[PDB]
């Protein structure tokens, strides 16, 4: 009977500003914009506040908390053109070993977890080992040059690698070659060389450190750019750690075409780290962003199922911080809704992007980075998407089904997508119609005959369903479903 996981996640810096005296850190001070307009400072969101908003995010059902990276990260900001680009994501680390001081201290950090635990939240740290910060091999004065330090000893810098510690190879030029992603720079980001005996000790100490302070797994950055053979190394030293742990990398797809997707499929197979399902978000955003058929959602599903050896840990998702919000692709609401409760009712483990819920977006450049960061605005816990999104959750505590259960397309046209979930006995069916009201000729159901209800109560238009004795499968006819409506019925009681 293993745990269903459902994962909000949170870039620290654009969510909630509880300590107004870490804003502006005299350590690291000029990067802090307090009017929220110089997209690329920092806006002050910090871990203090994000301890304060737990309540608002336990209210969802949320079981874990996928939090942007909070090592310590550069100190003086990435000067380009003359604009000011602050490390307010958390992607350009300085020392592995230190909070960041814009979000809190270790003392702050600890009261994080121990407050996420005591509501039934895992934390699970985005951690980015590939690389520490922007640097310029022949000019030491930009940024802080790649530095990177050891709880405040400096190890050295790209300029002067006096241990070796990066890769001087240039940045990556061939996006298709294996090689140089792996051993060249992405963009200007100084390459660790996870080769060095002394790179790979720091990245396991470093890894053991953030887990003496409890967290529950790890979101590993730029999996693509570093050895599979480290990155399962990796695992390893986590695993011996922590038996109960949960590890997905981020492992970039750019599309159904992409030259690589059979090195993401052996790292996800291979490595002890699942990865974050690219294929399904893509198929995802064209069928309810873009207009696509259900044919295609259908398809990469079926795929996925066969290619990965664990389908039930890839890690669903609708947007995130490196593409437009869901909303900036189409801005409406029926459409998100539904495509929330299709990974609620996938396998896996969906991820909610924070503020989805309160239909946070920002159009600017597409939506594009850094514009899919906006400060998060409200709280209100009686929005649509806020009631759905903590509705699905619970039935996957009910039942493994959805999370563990096997899928089986029973109807799918281009606007309307029947599927079944099936774990033992248990039973989910799911019918998405994200077209105009419709009536279905016939489907067939594992359900037992009766009348069933749906779980979600019409929030999403739903309706009931009426299952008659097929004799070997079970039959609906002549099925009524309203225009873009969720129902989900389940023999799993409620
Ligand atoms: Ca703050
Ligand atoms: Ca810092
Ligand atoms: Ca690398």
């Amino acid at each position: 009977a293993p745990k269903s996981e459902v994962i909000y996640q949170v870039m620290v810096d654009r969510f909630y500003n509880g300590d107004p005296s870490n804003d502006d850190p005299e350590v690291s001070k000029g990067m802090f914009d307090p009017t929220h307009t110089n997209w690329r400072m920092y806006w002050g969101g910090d871990l203090k506040g994000l301890t304060e908003k737990i309540p608002y995010i336990k209210g969802m059902g949320v079981t874990a908390i996928w939090i942007s990276p909070v090592v310590d990260n550069i100190n003086k900001p990435a000067v380009y053109n003359g604009e000011i680009n602050a490390p307010y994501h958390g992607y350009w680390a300085r020392d592995f070993k230190r909070v960041e001081e814009h979000f809190g201290t270790w003392e702050d950090f600890d009261n994080f977890v121990k407050v996420a635990h005591e509501n039934g939240i895992k934390v699970i740290l985005d951690f980015a080992p590939n690389h520490t910060s922007p640097a310029d091999e022949e000019n030491p004065d930009f940024a802080e040059n790649g530095a990177l330090y050891d709880d405040g000893k400096l190890l050295g810098t790209y300029s002067n690698d006096s241990l070796k510690l990066f890769h001087h190879n240039g940045s990556i030029s061939n996006w298709n070659n294996l090689k140089e992603l792996q051993d060249k720079n992405l963009f200007d980001l100084a390459d660790l060389d996870q080769s060095n005996p002394i790179v790979d000790k720091y990245l396991k100490d470093s890894i053991k450190l953030w887990f003496n302070h409890e967290i529950d797994g790890v979101r590993l950055d730029a999996a693509k750019h570093m050895p599979m053979e480290w990155v399962k190394s990796f695992a390893n030293t986590i695993y011996s750690i922590k038996k109960d742990v949960l590890l997905f990398g981020e492992w970039m797809l750019s599309g159904p075409t992409d030259p690589l997707y059979g090195y993401n499929i052996q790292f996800a197979n291979t490595t002890g780290f699942s990865v974050l399902d690219f294929m399904l978000n893509g198929a995802i955003r064209d069928v309810f962003g873009k207009g696509y058929g259900f044919e295609r959602l259908n398809d990469t599903l079926e795929d996925t199922n066969k290619d990965y050896e664990n389908p039930y840990k890839l890690v669903t998702f609708i947007d995130n911080h490196d593409m437009p919000r869901f909303l900036s692709l189409n801005n409406d609401k029926d459409k998100l809704h539904e495509a929330i409760a299709f990974i609620m009712t996938t396998r896996g483990i969906p991820v909610i992007y924070y503020g989805t819920e309160q239909y946070l977006h920002n159009d600017t450049n597409g939506g594009n980075d850094p514009y899919n960061r906006p400060m998060m605005e409200k709280f209100d816990e009686s929005t649509k998407a806020y009631t759905l999104i903590k509705e699905l959750s619970r039935l996957r505590q009910l039942t493994p089904a959805l999370q563990y259960g096997t899928t089986t397309a029973r109807y799918v046209s281009d606007d309307v997508y029947i599927y079944e979930r099936q774990y033992g006995k248990d039973v989910v069916l799911v019918a998405i119609n994200k077209g105009e009201k419709t009536t279905v000729k016939t489907v067939k159901t594992s359900l037992r005959k009766g009348i069933y209800k749906d779980y979600l109560k019409g929030l999403l238009k739903g309706v009931e369903l009426k299952v008659t004795k097929g004799n070997g499968e079970n039959l609906v006819q002549d099925l009524t479903l309203p225009g873009n409506s969720v129902s989900v019925w389940t023999n799993v009681r409620v």
